[PDB]
């Protein structure tokens, strides 16, 4: 289990002052591996180029990203996010345009985003379009047999964390070595990353975004975060 950076970017601006190539640095000069750049909405692109080109294919990369992009910000994007895309606007999922990612990425180059909602007691669907449409792909066990044949990795995204989910993220993925599965949910406490360690034995990373001192958040401190990420080796 380790800490996971975000950067979010909202009107070619990060959600938080400093510009998205100060965390960018930051994150590479901490060695913070594996952290997301989320472009939400439109005219996000120049502030995502200047994040990852800032620390070239050291940051992933999500927010409208499909097949005809996904080789571009593969120049200097770790890995792509993929999110709505693998959905109709209707909400049925499409295995076929997962599998036309794989293709041309590569699984080691493309992350598989999904954002759940709880329904009922132990059930989680996929949600899309700013949560307010629930899709046809539920949750559990099956959905992670099938879609790890195309990723090397999942973002899960989701008062505290959802521990039950955590709970689940580690038995539906508890046979894959070589799985990654990041997990945003919120966190706002450095406790919840032993805490995921502890429901995960250790396979679920944790990111922490808006509740950072680094972001205005009084709730978390980026170096506690580090630290953590430094003894874990
Ligand atoms: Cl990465």
């Amino acid at each position: 289990t380790k800490f996971i950076g975000c950067i979010d970017l909202h009107n070619g601006e990060v959600k938080q002052q400093h510009p998205s190539s100060y965390y960018a640095k930051l994150y590479k000069d901490r060695d913070v591996q594996g952290c997301h750049v989320i472009k939400l909405g439109p005219n996000n692109d120049d502030a995502a180029r200047e994040a990852l080109q800032e620390s070239p294919q050291f940051l992933q990369v999500g927010g409208g990203i499909n097949d005809t992009n996904c080789l571009e910000w593969l120049k200097w994007a770790s890995k792509v996010i993929v999110t709505s895309w693998l959905f109709t606007k209707e909400g049925h999922f499409q295995l076929k345009r997962l599998e036309r990612l794989t293709e041309l990425c590569g699984k080691d180059r493309i992350v598989v985003d999904l954002s759940c909602r709880k329904t009922q007691d132990g059930r989680w669907i996929v949600a899309m379009n700013k949560w307010q449409t629930l899709t046809d792909l539920e949750l559990n066990a099956d959905t992670f047999r099938e879609l790890r044949k195309y990723t090397n990795e999942f973002l899960i995204h989701a008062g505290g964390i959802d521990e039950l989910l955590v709970s689940k993220l580690f038995e539906w993925t508890k046979d894959y070595d070589d799985l990654k599965i990041v997990y945003a949910g919120g966190a706002k406490s450095v406790d919840d990353l032993k805490l995921v360690d502890e429901l995960s034995h250790g396979k679920v990373d944790l990111t922490f975004g808006s509740s950072l001192d680094i972001f205005g958040g009084n709730l978390v401190k980026f170096e506690d975060c580090c630290r953590w990420n430094e003894k874990q080796g």
